[PDB]
């Protein structure tokens, strides 16, 4: 089984415990390291982050030490303008200068293949996310030639159905990527004042619309709109989704006035790491979705939708018994990487669990 497990690049900047930098990344715990996320400029790719090249360095030294660790430099994320990638896409000419830039830079820094997050392509974009996706894997074939083992390729796709109806051609761009990663952790929109579980397992017998929204669903569709399970990888939380209720009403329906209040490491409305979770749980009010088979905890008047290792072994389990290629883990630096902030004396304690049950066959 696969493990793919993204790091990000602007957690090193988090203040005392909170910086994480490659090095602190277990050589040994994923199969695939992903760096999050690179740019691009002029259309080629291009780095991110002031001192990327340096952590490219720190990151692919892991090598050095696991000989079959592979490393992706993923393109895009969230900061990343989406129209940004729409326009790139479009033209013929800004596509191919693109893809050419490609090649020489991951093997300048070391990696091993390239990430695609482009998030999202819209109704427009189906059309041309295709082209991109077959001409740069063209392009990587042809760059194998040169004897030297052939640049991986890969792509972060929405798990909302209507997303996926709306900008991918799933069948095709399938055949031309090595694995294909499932964002089941995006499930309750942003959108309305209502507390729900941003990743749900299952459906859950308490509620008859979105039932689009779980990870049994998105997956079962994306076999069905003919994605081969060897190489879909089923993407697994390491945060939590935070809310600021607006009652004293803590169950399911519960009304919200807005995200929850940042978390001292992390700094983000909205969400917390597992390790500010671990912290939160003291004091904190427990309980479980048994449908859907997720936690979540409140405490005063914050309400928290997270996922614990009973959760992710869980979710690990099906996607064994359903036969995926493997795992997606965002992100390590996320996780408790020091291993001081959750009890057990252990490093990763939600990658690790995931990769105990991928251990087991
Ligand atoms: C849950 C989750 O992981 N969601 C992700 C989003 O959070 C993510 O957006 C990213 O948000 C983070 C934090 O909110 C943000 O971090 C900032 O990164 C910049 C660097 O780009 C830092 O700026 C540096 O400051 C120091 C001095 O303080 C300088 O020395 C340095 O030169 C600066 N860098 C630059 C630009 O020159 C900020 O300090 C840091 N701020 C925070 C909040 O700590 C990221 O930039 C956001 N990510 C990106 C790539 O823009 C979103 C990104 O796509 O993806 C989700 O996964
Ligand atoms: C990710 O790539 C972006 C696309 O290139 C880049 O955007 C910006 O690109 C240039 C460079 O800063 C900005 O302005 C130009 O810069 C030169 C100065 O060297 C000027 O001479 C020129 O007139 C022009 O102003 C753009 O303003 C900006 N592009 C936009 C917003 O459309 C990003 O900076 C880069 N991201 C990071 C963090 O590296």
């Amino acid at each position: 089984y696969k493990l793919i497990c993204y790091y990000t690049s602007w957690s090193q900047y988090r203040e005392g415990d909170g910086s994480c930098f490659p090095d602190a990344i277990d050589p040994f715990l994923c199969t695939h390291v992903i760096y999050s996320f690179a740019n691009i400029s002029n259309n080629e790719i291009d780095t991110w982050e002031w001192n990327d090249v340096t952590l490219y360095d720190t990151l692919n030294t892991l090598k050095n030490r696991n000989p079959k660790l592979k490393t992706l430099l993923s393109v895009g994320g969230w900061n990343f303008g989406p129209e940004r990638f729409s326009k790139i896409a479009s033209k013929t000419q800004s596509r191919r200068t693109f893809i050419k830039s490609v090649p020489p830079f991951l093997r300048t820094h070391g990696f091993d293949g390239l990430d695609l997050a482009w998030l999202y392509p819209g109704r427009r974009d189906k059309r041309h996310l295709t082209a991109l996706v077959k001409e740069m894997k063209a392009e990587f074939a042809r760059e194998a030639q040169a004897g030297t083992e052939r640049l991986l390729l890969s792509a972060a796709v929405s798990a909302g159905k209507i997303a996926i109806d709306r900008g991918y051609d799933i069948a095709q761009i399938s055949r031309h990527l090595d694995f294909i990663s499932l964002l089941t952790y995006d499930f309750h929109g942003a959108w309305r004042q209502t507390v729900g579980h941003h990743s749900p397992l299952f459906r859950g017998n308490s509620d008859a619309s979105s039932r689009f929204s779980n990870a049994d669903y998105a997956v079962s569709y994306m076999l069905r709109l003919g994605a081969p399970a060897n190489k879909l990888v089923m993407g697994i939380p390491t945060f939590g989704r935070s809310f600021t209720l607006a009652s004293s009403k803590t169950d399911v329906g519960a009304p919200i006035s807005g995200p929850g209040i940042p978390g001292r490491f992390t700094k983000e409305k909205g969400i917390l790491a597992y390790y500010e979770i671990c912290d939160f749980l003291h004091g904190a009010t427990t309980h479980r979705f048994r449908d859907q088979q997720v936690p979540y905890a409140t405490k005063g008047n914050q309400w928290v939708a997270y996922d614990d290792q009973e959760s992710v072994k869980n979710k690990a389990r099906y996607l064994k018994n359903r036969q995926l290629a493997g795992a997606m883990v965002w992100a390590l630096d996320l996780d408790d990487f020091r291993g001081t902030f959750c009890g057990q004396n252990l490093t990763f304690p939600l990658t690790s669990a995931v990769k105990d049950v991928l251990a087991r066959v």
